């Protein structure tokens, strides 16, 4: 149904407009919903886009806003003093700033209802708050209101919170509209999404992006899908897949790569509150940072996760053990039966489970899917609900039965509490992958997994080798197949780092020259190189002229099929930032072929230095542009924790970059 008002083309040059005498007369009622086009790609640190107020002496508190931070955070707040209410609702990494050089019009919708006492607000086609209150307050019934402002808030005869940015559009009406109205508004996004809030995963939140170019031409992407908000583990997470067959333009609805099933796959809404948002899910199996590869010779996908048992995540992983018993040089699976105190039994051959105290087999195997049966029958535990009904997070069993799982909290045998790396593949290119495959210890019985480097295994282009890059303390580790991916073995490559979350990607520079791009702890990103297919590693060297935080933040890289100002080019994705995970970046690299040193000679500005961008996926689309999936959010920041939707896709041609 119709505007009440409507208008246009304002620009907000830190100079409020006022708009009281087209606007305050035409609200009524206590429901109404704001439509608002607006850009913003130099904004203040905090500004008010639209405020509703009482002007009056006395009456500072008294109004309604529509505000924005240059963090890219959104909100509003609905205030009235004789009332006593002071609401403040808002969502970190809510906005768009700029998208190849130009200022985005973000499309931001705001519900207000008074029936549901519900406020509700979209940005860009996505939810990013919604908030019921017992005491609701229409925001044009704010006692004393006689302004209705753009590009500020006066209070008391005076502009606050002055913004800069233009509104390109303004529509409001005096009803609270659906959901479903809400998604017929046109949007004018500069990104998509592949996997989303209430999608096939029904996990409500997704961290570490992969992308990889098959060869038929086919784009794939692999991710954490994560239930329970996005903490890593310990916690219910799945790994998810979706491709592209037309460059990237749709993508298909995800299936799961690797899943557990000892708890449900909830859409949940994981709490932000200080006394809550640390809650955990913490008695679910997991796995967790992905990377995928495509060998030449099968024609297979083949995906590598870390697997975490029930409880587990890297903060309490059993260091020093690799959950496998040596022996004669092999290794096996080390399992403890309900009731011991120690680990007496193994999973051998064909999964017979051996008891290694009195050395003979039980009547019990392990299947493909690591499930338990005994005399050849399935057995089962009950699955696990989680809520917040009580007040906090309860993990409760919810009547249904599943197969029993080594790397469930309720099995009758169960692995080390430690983390492990798995395998799986696909034949058909992502329409469906095997059950998972535990990969070997590769640094012995007593040492822990090595972890698995996120986002694309590198497949030499002149052999059948395939390397997935890992790290430990105080190593690249190296995992090299020359078969397909059926046997694996280590190339260790020291590096000056102890306890570092060395995430390392790769590029061939050349046939049989690797360089490996990692993060640190010093600030600055590291590389190496090898010049025998990933035998043997140069010493560390670090590249200046992008800046990390003392943290680190994941990198990826690509070696790109065309040169560039007649020279051979690389391109890295990472935020360009010594404060936080934001200003996102690529960055070409021109390689010069008399001593293979990189001249990192353009940097391309994602979106705006202050907004997030944290962990990321790049791939040469068949087409030769390029695709960035990415975190949109400072991943790390404990402000910016379970948000929905802010993984996401864009499309980038190499003249943009340039
Ligand atoms: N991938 C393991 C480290 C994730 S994070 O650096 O804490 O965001």
């Amino acid at each position: 149904i119709s505007p009440i008002f409507q208008g246009g083309s304002y620009q907000l040059n830190n100079k409020s407009i006022d708009i009281s005498s087209l606007l305050l007369d035409k609200l009524s009622g206590e429901s109404q919903t704001v439509v608002m086009k607006f850009k913003a790609d130099k904004p203040n640190s905090l500004q008010a886009l639209f405020g509703l107020s009482n002007s009056k002496a006395g009456f500072k508190n008294n109004y309604f806003s529509i505000f924005m931070r240059d963090s890219g955070e959104i909100g509003v707040e609905i205030r009235d003093a004789q009332k006593g209410i002071n609401y403040l609702f808002s969502r970190p990494a809510s906005l768009w700033g700029k998208h190849k050089g130009q200022a985005v019009e973000n499309t931001l919708v705001f519900v207000s209802d008074s029936k549901d006492k519900t406020y509700t607000m979209y940005v860009n086609g996505i939810e990013v708050f919604s908030e019921t209150v017992d005491t609701f307050l229409p925001i044009s019934n704010i006692n004393g209101i006689d302004k209705a402002t753009l590009g500020a808030v006066n209070r008391e005869g005076k502009e606050h919170y002055l913004a800069k940015g233009s509104i390109d559009e303004i529509s409001l009406f005096n009803k609270a509209i659906s959901d479903q109205e809400v998604s017929t508004i046109p949007l004018s996004n500069p990104f998509q999404l592949i996997f989303q809030s209430g999608d096939s995963t029904q996990a409500n939140y997704f961290r570490i992006p992969t992308l990889y170019t098959l060869s038929s031409g086919r784009v794939l992407s692999s991710i954490d899908a994560r239930y329970g908000g996005t903490h890593d583990s310990k916690s219910k997470i799945n790994i998810a897949t979706s491709y592209s067959d037309d460059n990237g333009k749709t993508w298909s609805e995800p299936i799961f790569a690797m899943k557990f099933n000892d708890y449900e796959e909830q859409l949940v809404y994981w709490p932000r509150d200080n006394k809550l948002k640390n809650s955990q899910i913490s008695g679910s199996a997991s796995f967790i940072d992905s990377s995928i590869v495509e060998d030449k010779k099968s024609g297979k996908t083949i995906l590598l996760a870390d697997v975490m048992p029930a409880g587990i995540g890297n903060n309490n992983a059993n260091k020093a053990d690799s959950g496998f018993k040596e022996i004669n040089g092999h290794y096996y699976l080390k399992l403890k039966k309900n009731g011991d105190n120690d680990f007496r039994y193994t999973v051998r051959e064909n999964g017979v489970v051996y008891n290694e105290t009195t050395n003979k087999p039980t009547n019990y195997t392990i299947n493909d899917k690591y499930e338990v049966l005994e005399g050849g029958k399935s057995l089962t535990v009950e699955q696990y609900s989680v809520d917040f009904d009580s007040g906090s997070l309860r993990e409760r069993h919810n009547g249904k039965q599943v197969p029993m799982n080594v790397f469930y909290k309720d099995s009758l045998f169960k692995v080390t509490p430690t983390n492990y790396i798995a395998m799986t593949t696909s034949q058909n290119r992502g329409e469906s992958w095997e059950q998972f495959k535990l990969l070997p210890p590769f640094l012995g019985e007593k040492h822990n997994g090595t972890y698995l480097c996120p986002g694309q295994g590198l497949a030499l282009k002149s052999s059948n080798r395939l390397i997935f890059a890992t790290y430990t303390s105080g190593e690249l580790t190296y995992l090299i197949s020359d078969d397909s991916g059926q046997t694996w073995k280590k190339s260790s490559a020291s590096i000056p780092f102890k306890n570092a979350t060395a995430e390392a990607q790769m590029v061939e520079l050349r046939d049989g020259v690797i360089r490996t791009f990692f993060r640190t702890t010093t600030g600055k990103i590291a590389y190496m190189t090898s010049r025998d297919s990933g035998e043997t590693w140069s010493k560390v060297s670090y590249i200046d002229g992008i800046q990390q935080t003392s943290y680190g933040t994941q990198v990826s890289a690509i070696k790109y099929s065309q040169l560039i100002d007649g020279k051979e080019a690389v391109i890295l994705s990472t935020p360009n930032s010594r404060s936080g995970r934001k200003g996102g970046q690529l960055v070409v690299g021109l390689v010069n072929k008399e001593d293979d040193s990189i001249d990192w000679k353009y940097h391309y500005d994602i979106d705006l230095p202050s907004y997030g961008y944290a962990y990321s996926a790049i791939t040469e689309l068949p087409n030769h542009h390029i695709g960035v999936l990415f975190e949109k959010y400072d991943s790390w920041s404990r402000n910016e924790l379970h948000l929905s939707n802010v993984v996401q896709y864009i499309d980038l041609e190499i003249n943009d970059l340039t």
